[PDB]
């Protein structure tokens, strides 16, 4: 009955709640309850889109309030106590859990989380130890899986191992996927669905692996939270290509077999599109190597940047599909009058000799498309007869098109990236680190402990301590800040 | 080996060729050391020096690109290996006046996709003499796609990435170039070279009774002319 | 045994050194004592890799203290002494 006062009183009392002030002095938790108004200011701010800078900026300022009331402790002990509290470090995986950037990129939480990773030089020494440990990761894998005792079996737990580990086992996989195609190892093309080359076994393995791993990734998320990373989407998109490929090749195994040669198959002959999924399949496996570079310190927030400008392009994209549209649609009705096909030995644009361009929806999108990067030559806008009014205005509409797509939309595109660049790059090294902390706690478990080729009272007193360090961490916050830094404000009338 | 044989029937490995093919690398090399001659200019130097600069913002991303550009040339010759042509032709590769056969090797391979950069690429390459109009669709997609990642999409970011660095840097430019131009003169200020290579073929305590008073006027002079005479000139708080 | 405290303890002795007024009351020669310090900090903000901005900005105050301590001078004699001495 009344929007405007309700939605009044709604921030108001939101931002009552959310003051450091108040929180410090009637609370329990001051952690939860700051994380749990983050998320939920958060959150509103998606539902109620008239309001949204304040919102933002109140769920900002609880970050910055939780980051600053975890920094005040002089104990190592301390730190780890209140890390803990809740099989380890279980709080420092609710913050992940809530996305709460600025706490996790705190410099006495990094050391404890580095030293808890290295678990004990220069580039060269690094260099040399590091690639030692892939030249022989298999037999401490054995170790591990035959005689998990304390000669080699805690030498895979520790967590920097284990990630060396199923580097090297990648690696592996890549360099066997490479070698795929060697025609030593490629007996004879002429055969409709041979069975499986050595190579072909080899890979096998490391597909059943990864397949299982995704799997009990989707276990543990179940499509929430687990097809947000787009990674993960990558993983699922990557992986149906290689299920199908196994189906499709032992369809190909049981229908046809036979020594005829290459060139009299027809189309859709099921090894083609078995080699050309296999293909596509081997272009987003070895793409996912990017990934590995956020452990990096010159390169990961390098990569990271280049990660957040994608909605700066799709958002782009768009509207140049949309003009390609419009103009291919121009361009069919004027020439599909002329198709020729006149006995020509080929085809299309893609022959030696373009011809015929302009002559069907499809063929007009594919012309408009190779015509960005110039691969267009221009005879094309031509016409067997002498019509030389018609040979005009095609090439007309075709040089709009190229001013249009190349001198007034790309530079608008270069001039908006460039602009959303300092918004971003302020914030790198902030979230990259958060990054960072995700992909090391990926590894603190003894979860996966394996390479993917090898793959197949209590807590009253707890809390009797915990609120003591509480105590201590409000009172040194509350003297040290909202008192201290008062007392430093410029002077008004 | 001497004798008067005829150049075009050597075999390759000749000594004389691979001599004729480290001399000319060697020649640009010693021709492109003339910049470093122009930081005693004061024109160029400061503009020599930014350009100096911006080199670890560009080998930082050329490793992306050629991670990229690995992974795609990986991808496409799986598709085309089973078409290797080769059927008595006069020449070979993308290095001739007809280009064929350029998805063959893993080599060849490379070499294509590195040249696809600058448009030297023409595109009839995508096409098998059989009639498989299926994969001849599969590969120019790919092509495709990576002309647009590798050309519209990432090169783009490395123009607005050195943007943004040459800010940081431009403000500290002559600060530098001058730090950089005294090393080069002081190169010369000894008896040391004085050769073009062509034709290359009590003592200290009075000094430390005089040091130690300049030292003494020097460090009262600071005392009281900055950290006095400065400190009331700050703004006023609650 | 104690990582955090022996770490900001580090961190607090050498911004304890690394000032202006401390180094002009006692040490022997200014230039060569902000020289050490500087090198010194530079290097060490490598090792550790947690506080790196910290102790990048000390090596940049002890650089602009030791230009302007050669500032203050008011005779080319002064001046040539004092970039002689050994
Ligand atoms: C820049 C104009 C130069 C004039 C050149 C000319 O007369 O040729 C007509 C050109 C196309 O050239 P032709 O079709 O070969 O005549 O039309 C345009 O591209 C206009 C661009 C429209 C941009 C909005
Ligand atoms: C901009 C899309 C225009 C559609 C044109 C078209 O249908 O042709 C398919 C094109 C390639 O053209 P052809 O292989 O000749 O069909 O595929 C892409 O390049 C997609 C780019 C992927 C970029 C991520
Ligand atoms: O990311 C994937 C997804 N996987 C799949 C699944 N299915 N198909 C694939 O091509 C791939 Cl890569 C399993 C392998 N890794 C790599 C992990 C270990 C090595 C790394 F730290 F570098 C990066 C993470
Ligand atoms: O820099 C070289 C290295 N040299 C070599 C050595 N071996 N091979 C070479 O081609 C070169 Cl240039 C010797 C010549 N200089 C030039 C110096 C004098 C002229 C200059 F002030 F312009 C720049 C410095
Ligand atoms: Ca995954």
């Amino acid at each position: 009955v009344d929007s405007l006062r309700h939605s009044r009183s709604r921030l108001n009392i939101y931002k009552a709640l959310a003051s450091p002030s108040l929180i410090a002095l009637s609370s329990e938790d001051p952690f939860l309850t700051a994380f749990q108004l983050s998320w939920e200011l958060q959150e509103l701010s998606k539902v109620e889109n008239e309001f949204k800078a304040e919102y933002e900026e109140l769920s900002h300022q609880c970050k910055h309030f939780a980051k600053d009331l975890l920094d005040q402790t002089r104990s190592s002990r301390e730190l780890e106590l209140i890390l803990n509290f809740r099989n380890e470090l279980a709080r420092l995986k609710l913050a992940i859990k809530y996305r709460q950037k600025e706490f996790v990129a705190q410099p006495n939480c990094q050391q404890l989380l580095a030293s808890r990773w290295y678990d004990e030089r220069h580039w060269a020494g690094k260099l040399i130890t590091c690639v030692f440990i892939g030249l022989m990761f298999p037999l401490l894998s054995l170790c591990y899986l035959v005689a998990p005792k304390s000669r080699y079996g805690l030498f895979i737990r520790k967590p920097f191992i284990k990630f060396i580990c199923h580097t090297a086992s990648y690696l592996t996989f890549l360099f066997l996927l490479l070698l795929a195609s060697q025609h030593i190892v490629s007996n004879n093309p002429d055969r409709q669905g041979p069975k499986p080359t050595t190579v072909e076994w080899m890979i096998l393995p490391w597909v059943l692996g990864f397949i299982w791993t995704e799997i009990k990734q989707m276990w543990d998320g179940g499509f929430q939270d687990y097809i947000h990373d787009w990674w993960n989407l990558m993983d699922f998109v990557m992986n149906s290509l290689y299920l199908a490929t196994i189906s499709l090749k032992i369809v190909a195994y049981v229908k046809y077999s036979g020594c005829k040669p290459r060139d009299t198959w027809e189309m859709w002959h099921p090894t083609l599109v078995a080699e050309a999924v296999f293909a596509i399949a081997n272009i987003f496996s070895s793409l996912r190597l990017i990934s590995l570079f956020t452990a990096n310190s010159h390169l990961g927030p390098l990569q990271i940047s280049l990660g957040r400008m994608l909605l700066d392009i799709l958002k782009f994209l768009f509207i140049y599909c949309l003009v390609l549209l419009a103009f291919a649609n121009g361009l069919n009705q004027l020439y599909f009058y002329y198709e020729n096909s006149e006995g020509m030995t080929c085809k299309g644009i893609r022959c030696e000799r373009q011809n015929n361009a302009f002559s069907t929806l499809f063929e007009t999108l594919q012309s408009l498309f190779w015509s960005i990067f110039g691969l267009i030559s221009l005879y094309v806008t031509n016409v067997k007869a002498d019509h030389k009014f018609t040979e005009f205005v095609g090439a007309t509409m075709f040089g709009t098109y190229n001013v249009i797509s190349l001198v007034v939309l790309l530079n608008m595109l270069i001039a908006m990236m460039n602009n959303s660049y300092q918004h971003i790059a302020d914030h790198a090294d902030i979230e990259w680190k958060f990054a960072r902390t995700k992909l090391w706690m990926s590894y603190f478990e003894e979860g996966g402990t394996l390479p993917p080729p090898f793959n197949i009272a209590e807590n009253v007193r707890l809390n009797h301590q915990y609120q003591e360090v509480l105590r201590n961490l409000v009172k040194r916050y509350v003297a040290a800040m909202i008192r201290d830094a008062k007392t430093e404000e410029g002077l008004t009338e």
